């Protein structure tokens, strides 16, 4: 439990936030704790009235303004100013409140998956199986079809990446995240999960999160921007404005 420097509720909210009755957002950050850059960056917005969730993967190389540091790769916000600055960067990029944030290292992820007795993933790509084999020196060998993956297998699945674009990797992360929720429908954190709300409050949201009528994914499209060999992902501004309106409406702001 670690409070954000911004205060009791997001500065983006014009009205008083009621966590038990309002739609809300959660930012999930995956870190390699070998500050560190954020390699997994998933924002989930929950529509309380409609009992729906929308997942969004923020491209790690998205070309965005990092407050106090200028335009740069989104992933660097966590390196320059930790969770506080990542939250500020998201709130500026999408013009929405980030109500809750959860920061995880490899160990917390593996322990969560294993405590759930694995998570179900339908593997479909020989190329993905092959690249994971390469990543792990053959320690992780996935099979096509629907199988229950343990923590090590799931972790390798959400880490693998062919080249610059983390498009497919973000989709694998949202896939596994939703599988974790599915498996939970039926203490462990330790010092490896950091979140800006109490364990008690986190549990109070569990019934709502695990009884959603629908889960959907949305995308920030764009194109490669390589001004001097340094790779950025420039966001399509029309799609960005579309996503912003969609999440603003979901959050009732
Ligand atoms: C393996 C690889 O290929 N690496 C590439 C490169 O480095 P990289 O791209 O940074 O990857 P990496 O450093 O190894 O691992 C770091 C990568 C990632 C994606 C970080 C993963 C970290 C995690 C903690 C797991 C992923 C996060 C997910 C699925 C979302 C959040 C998950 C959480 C919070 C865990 C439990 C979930 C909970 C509590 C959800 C409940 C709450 C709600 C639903 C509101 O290195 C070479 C050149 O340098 C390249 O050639 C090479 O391709
Ligand atoms: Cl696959």
């Amino acid at each position: 439990h670690v409070s954000l420097a911004r205060g009791e509720q997001s500065v983006k909210r014009i009205k008083e936030f009621d966590p038990g009755k309002d739609s809300f957002s959660v930012l999930l950050l995956g870190i390699d704790a070998r500050q560190a850059r954020s390699d997994a960056n998933v924002l989930v917005t929950f529509n309380r009235k409609e009992k729906t969730a929308k997942m969004l993967s923020i491209p790690r190389d998205a070309y965005v303004n990092i407050p106090g540091h200028g335009y740069d790769k989104f992933t660097h916000a966590h390196a320059y100013g930790g969770v506080d600055l990542t939250v500020k960067t998201v709130e500026e990029m999408l013009d929405i409140p980030v109500d809750y944030v959860v920061e995880s290292n490899f160990t917390a992820f593996e322990d969560v998956v294993n405590e759930l007795n694995g998570v179900k993933v339908t593997v479909k790509s020989d190329k993905v199986i092959q690249q994971i084999k390469k990543d792990t020196k053959g320690k992780v060998v996935l099979q096509k079809g629907t199988h229950t993956l343990d923590g090590e297998e799931a972790l390798a699945y959400v880490r693998t990446r062919k080249a610059d674009s983390d498009l497919l990797r973000g989709q694998r992360q949202m896939e596994v995240l939703s599988a974790i929720i599915d498996k939970s429908k039926s203490d462990t954190m330790g010092q490896n999960l950091k979140m800006n709300l109490s364990l008690k409050d986190a549990i109070g949201l569990f019934p709502f999160i695990t009884s959603l009528k629908s889960v959907e994914s949305i995308q920030l499209t764009g194109y490669d921007y390589e001004p001097a060999g340094v790779y950025y992902f420039k966001l399509n501004q029309q799609k960005l404005q579309e996503v912003k309106k969609e999440l603003q409406n979901d959050l009732g702001v």
